[PDB]
């Protein structure tokens, strides 16, 4: 019972000011209300070229790419290919170091393996140096005790979760998650043909774009527009309408609860909180000082299947782009906020909460 027209103001009334205080040049917004998306665009996608942000502009999702990874992974669990409490050594037999005993695929995806670091070091150029890296890894904690956000963790989950498939990660995602969901404009590698749709990221006044790195696709290399992103949210928010049977089970596996960390729950890429929530609770944990720190986990076992009454979300950043996605399956409301500046996370959470509170 709210107007499309007044929903526009609230978006503009909230978004415009934010862009000003955070110095974001362009931003694409999607608010999902009543089974359908409403798009709002603001800013330039390219400043010197003077390109507006449109519903086809590509942004860098950063960490939101992990929600694709987890769903891609839950999809494989559904196909019978993998299991979450299978040893990581079952998919990478050469990981013979004794420290990898006890670690499961679930630990990899949920960041609990025991202190794997945030990045894969840049001197890792191939599989052989990647094997070396994980063999030389000395855990900081036992497994299932501590959560430490890392791409070394979920990046490894993705590469390995697609192995039984006999397909490369890129291809796997397209034929398994993307096409069936008709995200025909979501890319790991942007083609030349869609190049002009790709905005530039801005970091400190400079124009940037993400650089390659081992396991980037799995961890932080997806790019899309607000249209395809809204469809991704709608598919996650209402998996029932999803025809692919493995996909549907996987989307659900991804929103399931595996660990509790404070008021937060760890899923396969997705992060959740029970609805209702106060804003201060979502914003407290979004702040990087908490998000990237190592925290103790409380196991949920068996894992809890997905709760409709949850605040599902994910932030994503690269050097020049800043995104956020959050939805409530019970109310069936959602939001996408794609930006070409990485502004603080608590500011994205603050803004999304407000907008959604209007519905």
């Amino acid at each position: 019972p709210v107007s499309e027209k007044q929903l526009a103001e609230v978006v503009a009334n909230t978004i415009t000011p934010l862009m000003k205080a955070q110095s974001v040049p362009g931003m694409a917004v999607a608010v999902i209300y009543q089974g359908k998306p409403h798009y709002y665009t603001f800013g330039k996608a390219d400043i010197a070229a003077n390109k507006p942000v449109t519903p086809q502009t590509l942004f860098e999702l950063g960490g939101i790419s992990k929600t694709f990874t987890g769903v891609l992974g839950g999809d494989a669990i559904a196909r019978g290919e993998i299991s979450l409490d299978d040893a990581v050594t079952r998919y990478w037999p050469q990981l013979t170091g004794k420290q990898w005993q006890g670690i499961r695929m679930l630990d990899l995806a949920t960041y609990t393996a025991g202190g794997l670091p945030l990045q894969v070091p840049d001197e890792v150029t191939d599989n052989a140096s990647l094997l070396r890296f994980y063999q030389n890894w000395q855990p900081q904690w036992k497994p299932g005790t501590t959560r430490l956000y890392a791409n070394a963790s979920i990046g490894l989950f993705g590469a390995l979760a697609v192995k039984p498939s006999g397909m490369p990660y890129e291809q796997a995602m397209t034929t398994r998650v993307l096409k069936p969901l008709k995200l025909d404009h979501t890319w790991i590698n942007v083609p030349k043909a869609e190049e002009a749709h790709y905005a530039w990221g801005y970091r400190d006044g400079k124009a940037v774009r993400v650089s390659p790195g081992m396991l980037d696709a799995q961890a932080y290399g997806v790019k899309t527009n607000v249209q395809d992103m809204a469809n991704w949210v709608m598919a996650n928010m209402a998996p029932e309408n999803v025809a692919d049977a493995s996909l549907k089970q996987g989307i659900a596996l991804a929103q399931s609860r595996y660990w509790r960390i404070g008021s937060m729950y760890q899923g396969l890429g997705w992060e959740m909180l029970n609805w209702p929530v106060e804003a201060n609770t979502v914003v407290e944990g979004s702040d990087s000082k908490v998000a990237l720190a190592p925290l103790p986990v409380a196991e949920v076992n068996p894992p809890a299947p997905p709760v409709k009454a949850s605040w599902v979300h994910k932030t994503g950043s690269t050097g020049g782009f800043g995104s956020y996605v959050a939805f409530i399956p019970e109310k069936q409301i959602g939001i996408v906020m794609l930006a070409n500046t990485s502004y603080p996370n608590p500011a994205r959470v603050e803004a999304a909460y407000h907008i959604l509170e209007a519905l």
